[PDB]
């Protein structure tokens, strides 16, 4: 299979051009078989963007917007959707628990079949509900239950804060002493990324003595993909059971929780998910569990649906990850998401990264030729990343983040002088890195 | 002050009529200075629901809507408010999070300052997050700490089901015994509501052992309001912490949670706050416990805003309820309840109390005076319930809730043969109750 610098260097070839020829970018858009997906969105205009410079933009051109790993662009038809709910809601009040193409006591298993693909699991084995850390904490309550012998939760170090939080908040739970019990694997001195060779032997060694491993699939930092099926396959070899936060995966890698044996995993649906701030979050729990693995927290929610309404105070629990679902769902967030997912149905998760090797290989491609001052962070094997590369600049009279905001290019920062840029295949094209290359070439020439 | 009773009959005699007259319901409309409020709200017309039978009713009338206790109807300005937030995601995406009337970031404190009055505490006192139930366990997994010596749960007996199951696993995460550990207060034989006497009575005497009491504010079923301050007061001089499930209360009657001391609470938005199915719920704890009550489970949204972004995994834990706060909140369900908000900040509680008294003291007039076969089993005193009352039938031949509903009457039934109806001052009419009693009648005399 063609790599991504190969494939660009042949269309010059093919083209009659240097690989860095706009005329590259503007092909591999008129190849895109995506293309289209991009009137699905709301893109920001230029002018409209806060910190932007008008005197160095032109005005009505679009955003280049990198940060669709953060805070994914607005489907079109979200409104749509909301006003069905709300028509619904100012026509027939109540009823609207039972009836229409959302019955609100049922929203969220209404839309969950969109989710089948993109997270490689059954419908069973999947719940739309809460938030993401919120759902982090009630799978960890039943899923994390230290012994003297089996006490330890193995994450990466310098995970996201909210996990982090969430972990240290499950051990003090226990009484457990954070210091021996939360154990963090630390990149090789000069490196920021881990090597699978040193997570597998972390895991070889102290197995044994660990309850929960819990990682990030895609580190939201360094950007790194991290090998589910090795690290889940691993763990479960020393008994331990395995976890993903999988924020920056889903939607953005492809994912095959049932078929890969994952224990458990959750994920927020307001980044590559486009579903809107604090839009409803995932869990999946592998359906192995669903009769072993009992929700520690429990509401009427996690009660059969046959039988929930009558209301006897009897509970008849769902097995499974629904067991699990507390509160009746949010229909205003269900309509987001739902409009999200059926573009994501339509495009196919194949195809999304399909394209999206291509993309982020393409940035890295001209990233790579005109800096080879410029380090990429992120790990080069295309199997090793999603969407996203975190870069890095060794420019003392230049803070490129600011420069590169003024011009209209959204993305992130992190210190001392570095970023994270994330084209998307729904959204973004083949000239967006274009252009984004050539601003950033201008920026550090100064 | 003047019952409710006396004031028909009095108004009545001023207007020359019988206290049973429909003169009697036009005139308290009349003299209604909330009753512009009811054009604020999507009432549904009658041919519009699912069950009526066209040939029972007139088409273009208004819906006789009782299940605001429920689902409470929709602020015409939601959609409007979900708009505002929607144009702000397609023109600037992640930059909401810090701009705007709503900045994504703290949305949700964004409109805590609109629940001040409602609930009778401080800003920092109230968080807007989550589900109901959901915050149920976030507070209990802190306030339910047991011992040896004091380690019940005293609740009502046929409590919500979602609060029953909540309790149970909070329970069954300590290993306790449910049958010695959960008490649940029954009323006296012959009785369906609780005599506060006997509330007191079981706190004097098994409080020593009674860790948390958990009550509803009011009941779901019997529509009993409980007198939440003695509760309150009779709990603490045994040493117990006292919260409220006040999903029930809020928007409904008045409140001092701060003032009366409760330890906490929580509530839902999509009844009488007329927030939409699944909305954002709520939680309070006083603030004399900021220091001492820790969260059991945290995330990145109870570390301080001023450092949160900084991602240094170092938690700075806001004191109070916002410690408890989990994950970033959800800006369209902050819409919907913003809407309906800034209504029930025009109207006040005072005066929305003031009309449901006189509202539901009317409907209790004209129930006793028709048929005084009918049994209100909500209390009688006007301090002792809400909107709601809880009526049963004696006829064998009747279905009287099937009877209603072909009608256009929206409420709820219970078995055998017994409705809850809950006529709400925002936007129920006398003339609504009127028209709801002379139904019944017709219907009760076949
Ligand atoms: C309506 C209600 C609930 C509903 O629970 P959710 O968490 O919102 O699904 C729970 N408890 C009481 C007392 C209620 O009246
Ligand atoms: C974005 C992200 C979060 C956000 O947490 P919320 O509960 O949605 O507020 C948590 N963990 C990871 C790994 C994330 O990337
Ligand atoms: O983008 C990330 O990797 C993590 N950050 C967020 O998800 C985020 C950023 C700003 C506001 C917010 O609520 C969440
Ligand atoms: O109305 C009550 O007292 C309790 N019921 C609900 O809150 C309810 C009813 C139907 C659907 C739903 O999600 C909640």
């Amino acid at each position: 299979l063609e790599l991504p610098a190969d494939t660009v260097q042949r269309i010059a070839a093919e083209l009659k051009c240097h690989p860095t020829d706009e005329r590259v970018a503007l092909h591999l858009d008129e190849e895109d078989k995506l293309r289209h997906f991009r009137e699905c969105f709301y893109i920001p205009k230029i002018q409209d963007l806060p910190p932007v410079d008008l005197s160095l933009v032109n005005k009505d051109e679009n955003a280049i917007y990198f940060l669709g790993n953060s805070l994914g662009l607005q489907p079109k038809m979200v409104k749509t959707y909301l006003e069905e709910e709300l028509d619904k809601w100012a026509k027939i009040a109540a009823y609207g628990h039972e009836v229409g193409k959302r019955p609100w006591i049922t929203g969220d298993e209404s839309i969950v079949g969109l989710m089948k693909d993109i997270v490689g699991a059954n419908e069973k084995e999947i719940a739309l509900m809460n938030a993401l850390t919120v759902n982090l904490h009630l799978l960890m309550l039943s899923f994390f239950k230290p012994t003297p012998k089996r006490y330890k939760i193995l994450l990466e170090a310098k995970a996201f804060p909210s996990d982090h939080y969430a972990i240290e908040s499950q051990l003090q739970l226990h009484g457990l002493n954070i210091e021996e019990s939360m154990r963090m694997i630390k990149p090789r001195e000069g490196e920021e990324t881990l090597r699978i060779e040193d997570i597998l032997e972390v895991i070889e060694k102290e197995g044994d003595s660990i309850a929960v491993i819990l990682f990030s699939g895609v580190h939201f930092y360094t950007g790194q993909h991290f090998n589910i099926p090795a690290i889940t396959k691993a763990g479960q070899a020393k008994g331990c059971y395995v976890g993903f936060d999988l924020a920056h995966a889903v939607g953005n890698v492809e994912l095959y929780l049932h078929d890969w044996g994952v224990d458990f995993a959750c994920w927020c649906s307001y980044k590559y998910l486009n579903a809107g701030a604090g839009g409803i979050a995932g869990a999946f729990i592998h359906e192995k569990h669903a009769h072993t693995i009992k929700p520690a927290l429990v509401g009427w929610f996690g009660h059969e649906l046959s039988t929930r309404f009558k209301m006897d105070n009897k509970l008849q629990l769902i097995p499974g990850v629904c067991g699990f679902r507390i509160s009746n769902p949010p229909i205003l967030l269900v309509c987001s998401l739902h409009a999200s997912l059926e573009i994501f149905k339509q495009a196919t998760m194949k195809a999304l990264r399909k394209k999206s090797v291509l993309l982020t290989g393409y940035l890295e491609y001209l990233i790579k030729h005109n800096y080879g001052v410029v380090n990429i962070i992120t790990p080069s094997h295309v199997e090793e990343r999603g969407c996203q590369l975190t870069i890095t600049f060794s420019v003392p009279n230049k803070d490129v983040f600011q420069e590169l905001e003024k011009r209209g290019v959204v993305c992130d920062k992190r210190n001392p002088n570095g970023i994270r840029v994330a084209p998307v295949p729904l959204y973004n094209s083949f000239h967006d890195v274009y252009k984004f290359t050539n601003l950033l070439t201008s920026i550090l020439d100064s």
